[PDB]
């Protein structure tokens, strides 16, 4: 883990809020623009919870085939399809006993969807091909920047598994909303940085201010980059405005 950096009231309500989940087991949605955190808070809680010394199983829900997607979310036994010669175990087979982060929920099909859903509310499934059910004991962290109640208005996200998940939802505000935050995350982000042999530098105070009234699309994720980029162009060097990317300049 990571711990989460910063004293705004948002991000402390985050604080506390993970505070009171983590250790229960109840189905967490954390929402977030890109970059702000969110797999962060996920990979805390589950450190803190009664899953905290089984597995932690990521699952990139926009990022599999979907002539796979089942196969890749449930396995599948020797034979269920062309190229099935093995017998996988599932990415929910592999997290029995620990934590299931799907990675952008808004991103899963809506087979998926339903297929979760059954997961959730029976504790059961089948590898692909295969006639045994399992019975299988996850907690689920999801995330999304998507915005999934105005999903199931437009039909790509199922009411019912919506409810379901969203058990303790958990906002992540952009960096935008969170300013007072940027120079603890630059300690942090430089610390670790040094910590890792990766160089050093430091901020200014006008470099400072400039960051601050930056739009951060990219969020931390961003503000990270910028500090390794900076640490190559200025070794070990006091960034002002001037080492600033235009891009970041606002005076
Ligand atoms: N509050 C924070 N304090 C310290 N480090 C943070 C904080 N928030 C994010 N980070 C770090 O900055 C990066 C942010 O990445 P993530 O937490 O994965 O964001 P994300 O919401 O999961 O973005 P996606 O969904 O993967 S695009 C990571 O390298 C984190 O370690
Ligand atoms: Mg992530």
């Amino acid at each position: 883990f990571r711990s989460l950096v910063g004293t705004s009231r948002a991000i402390q309500q985050v604080r506390q809020m993970m505070q009171q989940v983590a250790d229960t087991d109840a189905s967490v949605l954390i929402l977030g623009e890109s970059g702000t955190g969110k797999e962060v808070v996920a990979r805390n809680l589950h450190y803190h919870s009664k899953r905290r010394e089984g597995p932690f199983v990521p699952v990139n829900c926009g990022a599999i085939p979907a002539e796979l997607l089942e196969s890749e979310l449930f396995g599948h036994e020797k034979g269920a399809f062309t190229g099935a010669i093995t017998s996988r175990a599932g990415r929910f087979e592999l997290a029995n006993g620990g934590t299931l982060f799907l990675d952008e929920i808004g991103d899963m099909p809506l087979p998926m969807q339903v297929k979760l859903l059954r997961v959730l509310q029976e504790r059961t499934f089948e590898r692909v091909g295969s006639n045994k059910t399992q019975n299988v004991d996850v907690r689920i962290i999801a995330a999304t920047h998507k915005n999934l109640e105005k999903m199931i208005e437009d039909g790509t996200f199922r009411e019912d598994l919506y409810y379901r998940l969203n058990v303790f939802p958990i906002e992540m505000a952009p960096l935008r909303e969170r300013v007072e935050d940027i120079a603890l995350l630059l300690n942090e982000l430089i610390s670790r940085m040094e910590h890792e042999k990766r160089g050093s530098i430091r901020f200014n105070s006008a470099a400072i201010m400039s960051l601050c009234r930056h739009d951060w699309p990219g969020n931390v994720r961003e503000l990270a980059n910028l500090v390794e980029r900076l640490a190559i162009m200025h070794p070990y060097g006091v960034i002002g405005v001037g080492e600033l990317p235009k891009k970041f300049r606002h005076v």
